[PDB]
């Protein structure tokens, strides 16, 4: 089992830059998209179809505040949008498709890098969505949140950490907020399960400089329930190609994907 997660930041945008035909060769079985800013209508674009998968969307109010996709090569036995909660329900910012023992979602949240209503909205999400984790552990189904998150775990998911602890990515509260969901909650992180090395980076400022320096932040991840923990084989975080601010985040499991 492959799963790809990228956030596209708007799928046109990144369709204009390849996105798809990438993706089309890169045998995935599930393929996460977040921030698609794209309403129903919008995705009904035969362009945006892959062949041999199934497309499943939820859309924001506004389109473009938000918008989730999901492909996936065998039809799930259901597909569910939305967490409860307004700043998910009301922003296509969760959509999950359930297969047998285990589900797999995407998940956006906010990234509160433009003013203080916006990281007010962003730590709301955290405490809403740390509600219904806190909730879901009782239950027998495994789950992948593919979550682009905004949030960078650990010092060394962010290069110069020290100039990054006053910026929305790498704050206090953030830090804490996975602190929690990977240590009292009990999930794991993908990547971290495969590799404990630094510099491997998700996110970047669109600019010049931040590309020759690597000036990145691991925003990306895929959030598990402990029974897949040791399931996890590969995960990667290639800096090229890229079709949006984010880097896809590659990871190759020991699961034989079904129903």
């Amino acid at each position: 089992m492959r799963i790809i997660s990228v956030n596209v930041n708007g799928i046109q945008a990144a369709a204009e830059r390849g996105l798809l035909s990438w993706l089309q060769a890169q045998n995935a079985d599930v393929i996460c998209l977040q921030d698609t800013r794209a309403s129903a209508f919008d995705l009904d674009d035969p362009s945006f179809q892959l062949d041999g998968y199934f497309l499943y969307a939820c859309d924001a109010e506004l389109p473009e505040q938000g918008g989730v996709a999901l492909y996936s090569r065998l039809q799930p036995k259901a597909v569910i949008s939305g967490l409860g909660f307004e700043t998910a329900d009301r922003y296509g910012r969760y959509l999950q498709a359930d297969f047998d023992k285990v589900s797999i979602a995407t998940l956006l949240l906010p990234s509160g890098q433009s003013g203080d209503e916006s990281l007010n909205q962003k730590f709301k999400f955290m405490d809403d969505f740390t509600h219904y984790l806190s909730k879901q552990r009782r239950k027998r189904r495994e789950y992948i949140y593919c979550g682009s998150l905004y949030v960078a775990h650990q010092k060394m998911d962010v290069k110069n950490w020290r100039e990054c602890q006053q910026m929305p990515g790498f704050l206090a509260p953030e830090r804490a907020w996975l602190d929690e969901v990977f240590g009292n909650l009990g999930y794991a992180d993908a990547l971290r399960e495969v590799s404990r090395e630094g510099d491997q980076f998700s996110w970047w400022p669109d600019s010049e400089q931040a590309e020759m320096l690597n000036l990145g932040w691991r925003f990306d991840y895929q959030v598990l329930t402990p029974g897949l923990r040791r399931f996890v084989r590969n995960a990667k975080l290639p800096r090229q190609p890229r079709f949006s601010q984010h880097a896809p985040l590659i990871v190759d499991y020991d699961w034989q994907l079904s129903i």
